[PDB]
Order: structure tokens, then sequence, then C-alpha cells
């Protein structure tokens, strides 16, 4: 099983935009395997500088569990977010580049974000 750190990783790590970022970016991370998924954010700071959120501001998750962390910094991301007339398997979606806060759940050891809550 894919631990949650993994997925964590596979689906909003892309520390390395064209308009077709997000299109390509969903593809070869399999979020438009049997469906689109809608909405995505990537973030492009080091592993390390994510990894490091988990030691920063303590926040309430969505959820209400309280393992969640807000970067100090603004961190360089791209929001994801499939067109209105996107339709799978054609996933079609809208790239836009960002600077913000990210909000990430935190688990296991090593204590690493397993779930991307926001940006703010």
């Amino acid at each position: 099983k894919e631990t949650a750190a993994a997925k964590f990783e596979r689906q909003h790590m892309d520390s390395s935009s064209s308009s077709n970022y997000c299109n390509q970016m969903m593809k070869s991370r399999n979020l438009t395997k049997d469906r689109c998924k809608p909405v995505n954010t990537f973030v492009h700071e080091s592993l390390a500088d994510v990894q490091a959120v988990c030691s920063q501001k303590n926040v309430a998750c969505k959820n209400g569990q309280t393992n969640c962390y807000q970067s100090y910094s603004t961190m360089s991301i791209t929001d994801c977010r499939e067109t209105g007339s996107s339709k799978y398997p054609n996933c079609a979606y809208k790239t836009t580049q960002a600077n913000k806060h990210i909000i990430v759940a935190c688990e296991g050891n090593p204590y690493v974000p397993v779930h991307f809550d926001a940006s703010v």
C-alpha cells in the first residue's frame, strides 16, 4: 500500500510554468486514472522545506484533527483546477501559479506531510 507520505509526495511535490503544466502533471502523477481529480496543488519548494512545515505553525485541520501545520513562509505553488468543460478521459485543467502559505497534515516517523489541507 502506498504510504500517506508517499501519496503526498506523488500528489503535491514538484520541487523541480506552461499553461499545459497541470494537464501533463496531473497525468504523470496518476491523478487522471479512473477519474479527473478536480483540484490539486503542487508545491515547488524542496522536499526538505515542505517537510520542515511539520515544525512550524500548528493549526487545526479542516477535518478537526490538530496535526495540521501552516508554513511560516509563503511557498511557490501551482493550483490545478479542472475546467468547467473537462470530460474524463480528456482531463483538462487550468494552471495558476501562486506564492502562498501551505497547510499540511503531518504524521508518522519521520514526521512529514501526509495530506494537503489548504493554501492561504
